[PDB]
């Protein structure tokens, strides 16, 4: 979970 704004990260894959 790197950068997300969520249950997943929505960018730098995962």
């Amino acid at each position: 979970h790197q950068v997300p704004s969520g249950p997943n990260p929505l960018h730098n894959k995962k």
